[PDB]
Formats: C-alpha cells, sequence, structure tokens
C-alpha cells in the first residue's frame, strides 16, 4: 500500500510506486530555472511533470513524507513533460537563507525515510533532491538491472 524505498548510497535512492520506479538523487547541481521550467504549486500540477498518469500519486506521497507543505512551502520545480529529455522534479534544500528552514525540514524527512542518509549540503551553496522517472532519458543508465538488483523490489 505504501511505495517501496531503497537506498543505494548517500546520494542515490529509489522509490517504487506500483509499476513505476523513480531515481532520487541528492546533489549540488541543478539545470532547472524558476520562470523557465514548471512551478508545481498544487499536487495536480505534477501532471505537467510526468507523462504517465499513474506516477503523480507516488511523487505526491514522497513529497508529503518529506514534510512538504503544499499550501505554504516553496513550489517544487520540474521539467515540462513536453520535453523529450525527460522528467526532472526538484526540491531546493540549499543551506542559504531563503531556503534554509525548508531545506532543514526536507533533510529531516529524508533522514526519517532513509535512516542512513547523512547531510551532504554545504553552507551557503546550492543543494537539491532531484527525481527522474525510470524509463525516461533523464534516468540515463541508473535504472538498469545492475543498479536495481541492489534494491528489494
Ligand atoms: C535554490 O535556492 C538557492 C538559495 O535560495 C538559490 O540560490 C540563490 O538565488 C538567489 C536569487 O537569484 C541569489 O540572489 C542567491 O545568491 C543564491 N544563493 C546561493 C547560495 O546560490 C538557487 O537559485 C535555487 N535553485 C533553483 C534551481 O532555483
Ligand atoms: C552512489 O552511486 C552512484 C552510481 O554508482 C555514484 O555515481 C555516486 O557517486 C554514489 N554516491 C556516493 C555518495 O558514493
Ligand atoms: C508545457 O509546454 C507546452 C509546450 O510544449 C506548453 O504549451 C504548456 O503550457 C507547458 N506547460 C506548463 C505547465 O508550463
Ligand atoms: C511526453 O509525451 C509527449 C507527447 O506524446 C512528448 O512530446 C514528450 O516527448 C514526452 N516526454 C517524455 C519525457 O517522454
Amino acid at each position: 500500500e505504501l511505495p517501496s524505498l531503497c537506498m543505494l548510497n548517500n546520494s542515490f535512492y529509489y522509490m517504487k510506486g506500483g509499476a513505476n520506479i523513480f531515481l532520487i538523487r541528492v546533489s549540488d547541481v541543478s539545470v532547472l530555472m524558476k520562470e523557465y521550467d514548471v512551478s508545481v504549486y498544487e499536487p495536480e500540477d505534477l501532471g505537467n511533470c510526468l507523462n504517465k498518469s499513474d506516477s503523480s500519486w507516488a511523487i505526491h506521497w514522497f513529497s508529503i513524507a518529506l514534510g512538504h507543505d503544499w499550501l505554504m512551502d516553496p513550489p517544487m520545480l520540474c521539467r515540462n513533460k513536453t520535453k523529450k529529455e525527460g522528467s526532472n522534479i526538484q526540491f531546493n534544500i540549499s543551506k542559504a537563507d531563503e531556503s534554509r528552514v525548508y531545506g532543514k525540514k526536507i533533510r529531516n524527512g529524508m533522514r526519517h525515510l532513509f535512516r542512513g542518509f547523512y547531510d551532504p549540503c554545504e553552507e551557503g551553496k546550492v543543494c537539491y533532491v532531484t527525481i527522474n522517472q525510470c524509463g525516461d532519458p533523464s534516468s540515463f543508465e541508473y535504472c538498469g538491472t545492475n543498479y536495481l538488483s541492489k534494491c528489494q523490489f
């Protein structure tokens, strides 16, 4: 009934929600841009981030699990599903004054979902949690069997 979660290492994680699998990475680089890419204001805006209808519930579940407040928190950014390059849904957790409180909350959520998670975000620098759906070109090689066989799925 809940999505299944896997931790590969401190930067690479996976979620399985029904038939869909998602690559979740913690990193210090983003190629998304507010007012160019899509701002995810409400849960149903996730439909503009993902080509599969049955994927939105799982991403929403994960957002709630991390502590995202849909009404009040900074909107997630995502790449529009009309782009062939593939899904890229992003939480900005930077240790910088504008996103500081939010990032702390989201890292606490990561810690609660993956007890082995340690904080890799540097003070005054950018830091992100980024999700790509397996099977989109934006997942590159990382949903191959040589990766996923390390997860329980
Ligand atoms: C993620 O959040 C960080 C922190 O708010 C953003 O970086 C800041 O952007 C503002 C607005 O342009 C700058 O004035 C600050 O100097 C930046 N701070 C740092 C530490 O870089 C960053 O742009 C956000 N990322 C995305 C993709 O929107
Ligand atoms: C986790 O594994 C990926 C894929 O092999 C690798 O690229 C990445 O650097 C690893 N992360 C850490 C923190 O070792
Ligand atoms: C996504 O891109 C299409 C064009 O490719 C555009 O018509 C649509 O408004 C975009 N959606 C969002 C939410 O920006
Ligand atoms: C999503 O589907 C639309 C329409 O079929 C297409 O333009 C786009 O390339 C697809 N995106 C991905 C990431 O598969």
